[PDB]
């Protein structure tokens, strides 16, 4: 049985393929930076408590698949190994985590075009529109992600909507939280959204595409950390990303929000064009080119995306796993206020998801609720 | 793997430990074994190629079904993947329902039974009844790529275009062509196929037509779940309802009433059974929020109807026909009823989300087939 947790030294496997430091943000994952004194490398390895190290196989394979379609939008992987639960990948230390960058006031003018093309291509080319069902059904097996899905199933879709252990919210927030716990019609909709997440095996999704999962500079965008990858609903990554743009918007004031709104607008438009051009060129489906079918498919993805976004908005505000955008808002009272707005916009997104005709409708409703 | 014969079949039976005679009776080989001094079936998959792995699916699927509705599926005594054999209870004392129904048997309990079959099989293998972690494992073991590929092609694709596998009377061409030129129906057919391709909700039977049921006045056994996989809850429901309708189309006037009552009753029973199971046995913290079960039922219903429309069309002009329609006489009356199968099927797909109840479904049908 050949699994051994790495150190700085054992990490410099690198040779078997001058200085090293562990730089990991988590505690579930080690991240080793290696630099030859002018040339650098990353070695990521899954630690076990509980949560198996099989995630490393998922993450590794998923980056590889993503690389076959959008190599410019994800780090190159040089080597990986299941038993050791290691992924050896490109260093991106010359870039900034998009969430950290956004909180600091960077605007990243190309973030939405890039993320948009990422979503369109990754989401299209792993679905039944792009692949023979026989082949696609095999990939569902290899990407079955029970333990990481269970995290999302609980935290994104469940726990925040009831009085559960894992929730974490200010007492000042209680009354609004309670208003959500008492809201049957929203909960029903969230259940529907969960059930889609549980059963809708449409494409190989990234499964955790928030702003902490992106490296960015003025001119480049890299999507990292697809360890939640499995076959899920097409609109989930779309929704989760959008929600995080809005989460940042809530941490800004007045005119400074405009870039985030423009990014929400652009990521959708670009996702739609990208998905569309790929549908046109590379669908295997005899139905693909009947006028109206693509359009209805995009309506359904769009409605799901908004519902999922609602869930992320709420879930990041009062659930186990928070975002810096909200948690570092200051002073206290302003934090609570913006946190209330995340609940309220989230709630609106879930309930009104099927009424929106365009992304602009979404932006405009948000603008209105956060005055 | 060795393909069996009358003798090696007997030997297997004796070697597993269960004055013998054997005949192959398959409509896949099916070996009937009888002790003159008690009976047994041994079904084996032959290698259209098409792997023998189906026999592993079928076998495991009868076992799962047996854990919840043992009275509605044959007992399985033994099975083996490598040999692709399933050894099961003999039901020769019963009639295939489709044959029975064409002869004029009414089977008064068929819908109650199949209703409870669907309610329980379809509930107890979904995320509502099982931990997702567990459920996702079953999805792996029931992945059915080759048998799914048959259905994806024959039920949801080929009939709707001018493809190889289609098979229909020339007299029927004009109505066929009307369907092929119908963009809006085809879009709906696409959506239904996409649900069939992606919606891994439960372990479905996958081929629950009237030729996959043994029946007598008092008993009902569902056989042949070799198409089993994780798909949409409403598909078996739809496919069964459609086959009741297909029989209706082969009857005239008053004699249709039992088929309509069956459509009505199977849905009623499916609803009540699924509902009682949800009440008792859901794991879902959402399960009891008033309105959620109802909405779920509406979506199952809506899909059921869409799938049924596909089965109506597909059985009329695709590769694999049903005796109900093909044996109608005279010719001209066949064509006429075959046109109604097209037109009711088309209605079911397009109007699927408009129907308030099963009665609305029956009533629309009755209207079109006057
Ligand atoms: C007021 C702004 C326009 C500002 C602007 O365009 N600048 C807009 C454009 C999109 C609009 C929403 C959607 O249509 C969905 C939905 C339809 C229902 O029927 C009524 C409610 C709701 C939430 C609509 C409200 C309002 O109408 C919105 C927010
Ligand atoms: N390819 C890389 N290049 C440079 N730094 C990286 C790279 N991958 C991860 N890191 C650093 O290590 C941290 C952990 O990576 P991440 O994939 O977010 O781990 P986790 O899945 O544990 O959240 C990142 O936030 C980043 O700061
Ligand atoms: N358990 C059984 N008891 C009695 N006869 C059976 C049994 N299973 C199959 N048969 C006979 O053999 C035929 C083939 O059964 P079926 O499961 O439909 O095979 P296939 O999957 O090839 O269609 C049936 O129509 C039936 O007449
Ligand atoms: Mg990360
Ligand atoms: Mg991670
Ligand atoms: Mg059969
Ligand atoms: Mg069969």
């Amino acid at each position: 049985p050949l699994y051994e947790t790495l150190n700085e030294s054992s990490a410099v496997l690198a040779v078997k393929l001058l200085t090293c430091q562990e730089i990991g943000d988590g505690n579930l994952n080690y991240v080793f930076h290696i630099y030859d004194q002018d040339r650098a490398l990353i070695i990521k390895q899954a630690v076990p408590y509980p949560l198996t190290i099989d995630r490393a196989r998922i993450e590794s394979s998923a980056l590889i698949r993503q690389g076959e379609h959008v190599p410019h939008l994800v780090p190159r992987v040089f080597y990986s190994d299941t038993e050791m639960a290691v992924t050896v990948m490109e260093d991106l230390s010359h870039l900034k985590i998009a969430r950290k960058g956004l909180i600091e006031g960077e605007n990243y003018p190309h973030l939405s075009q890039h993320i948009g093309e990422f979503l369109g291509k990754t989401l299209f080319y792993s679905s039944d529109y792009a692949l023979e069902p026989k082949v696609k059904k095999q990939l569902v097996k290899q990407f079955t992600n029970p333990e990481l899905c269970d995290i999302t199933e609980r935290l994104v879709f469940t726990d925040p909507f009831f009085d559960h252990d894992t929730n974490d919210f200010e007492e000042e927030l209680r009354p609004f939280v309670e208003k959500l716990w008492n809201n049957d019609s929203v909960k029903i909709e969230a259940a529907k959204l969960k059930k889609s997440f549980l059963t809708s095996a449409e494409t190989l999704i990234h499964g955790d595409l928030h702003t902490g999962s992106i490296f960015a500079s003025e001119h480049e965008t890299k999507v990292i950390d697809p360890e939640f990858a499995f076959y899920g609903p097409i609109g989930f990554d779309v929704g989760q990303f959008i929600a995080n743009l809005f989460l940042n918007a809530l941490s800004r004031d007045g005119a400074d929000r405009e870039p985030l709104y423009e990014h929400v607008n652009q990521v959708w438009e670009t996702f739609e064009e990208t998905f569309s051009e790929a549908w046109q060129k590379d669908s295997l489906d005899v139905y693909a080119n009947i006028d109206g079918y693509l359009t209805d498919t995009l309506s359904h993805i769009f409605e799901e995306a908004i519902g999922f976004a609602g869930c992320e908005l709420i879930r990041r505000t009062i659930g186990l796993a928070h975002v810096a955008d909200l948690d570092t808002i200051v002073p206290f009272d302003k934090r609570i206020g913006r946190k209330r707005l995340a609940l309220e916009t989230g709630t609106a997104f879930i309930e009104k998801r099927s009424e929106f005709k365009t992304i602009t409708d979404v932006i405009e409703l948000f603008k209105l609720l956060v005055k």
